[PDB]
């Protein structure tokens, strides 16, 4: 799943962000299918992961398994959070860089998302 | 686990299941073998298939994996819904026919539970 | 894992349990590697295996999949259900006896984590 989930724009900051903040060689295509066939080994239709909105409901069903999951695990859904924020095209230096921007993004919904229910009326 | 799970009449029903709507090919005993063979690999006891309620539970436990399952855990939750109407003897023709009853079948009891509820009172 | 789960000590009160409470063999070190590699087959952390608590949120990661799990899930279950009893040094005979107590346990906290609820005021 090389040309799948992954364009020539998107593929190109994702071999630059580097596995671990402080750490060297970056990302790389053995991941998106490593990733995209593990998936399909935990019943996962890998389709979602080509779009914006797949992998952020993969990462919702991986969350349950988040502190009690295995290690290789949380490299998948490390993975998913990133090709997550690659395809929205932010701005990423290394994995830990991109689950806060997630962990960014929770609120934010939230703090608009209830914005407006409030904003009726 | 083709002698237990569907017996020598009710798998004569099973034999004429289309598996698509716009389709001709009919259910299998491989389908149901495959089965077997695919919730011990999601850690699930095949043995529930063999009774009326243990397809409208297993069915239950799989939705959660639905939406965002892969094409096999489609199929593997095709095959229950099913054999639960099978279990039922209700007439269906299709895969949609059936998938359609379970839907029917919730607000069914839903309606009449609530309604059993209030009728209470 | 051998050395890492059970100290010198808790070694011992397993090799005494059998598997069966009306039963004869007895639990052995198989059991804690076999449900190493198990939760490590479902994605699971064997770390938390070597603590008292690690292991009781794999029973509540656990206990939703219990109604329809497989048999072999049924033992994984077990093994770690008594390991954790020997975790915290209590007097089991068998099997049964700590999955007894360790139903025993949840109210108790209610029963007083809700006291604390009114204690307080
Ligand atoms: O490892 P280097 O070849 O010395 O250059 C790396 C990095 O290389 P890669 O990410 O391709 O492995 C960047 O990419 P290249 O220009 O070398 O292709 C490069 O420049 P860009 O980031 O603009 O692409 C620069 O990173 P930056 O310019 O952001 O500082 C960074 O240089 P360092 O080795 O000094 O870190
Ligand atoms: O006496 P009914 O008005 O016919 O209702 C009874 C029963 O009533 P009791 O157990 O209190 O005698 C339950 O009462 P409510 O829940 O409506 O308050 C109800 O529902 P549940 O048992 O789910 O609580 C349902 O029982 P069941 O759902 O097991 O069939 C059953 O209603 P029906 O006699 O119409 O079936
Ligand atoms: O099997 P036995 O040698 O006859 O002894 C067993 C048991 O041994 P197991 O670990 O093999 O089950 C205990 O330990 P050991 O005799 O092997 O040292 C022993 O004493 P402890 O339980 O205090 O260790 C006692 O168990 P209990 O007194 O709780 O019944 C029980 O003896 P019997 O089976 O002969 O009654």
């Amino acid at each position: 799943a090389r040309a799948s989930v992954l364009s020539g724009g998107e593929l190109d900051k994702w071999e630059k962000i580097r596995l671990r903040p402080g750490g060297k060689k970056q990302y790389k295509l053995k991941h998106i299918v490593w990733a995209s066939r593990e998936l399909e080994r935990f019943a996962v239709n890998p389709g979602l992961l080509e779009t914006s909105e797949g992998c952020r409901q993969i990462l919702g069903q991986l969350q349950p398994s988040l502190q009690t999951g295995s290690e290789e695990l949380r490299s998948l859904y490390n993975t998913i959070a990133v090709l997550y924020c690659v395809h929205q095209r932010i701005d990423v230096k290394d994995t830990k860089e991109a689950l806060d921007k997630i962990e960014e993004e929770q609120n934010k919904s939230k703090k608009k998302a209830q914005q407006a229910a409030a904003d009726t009326g």
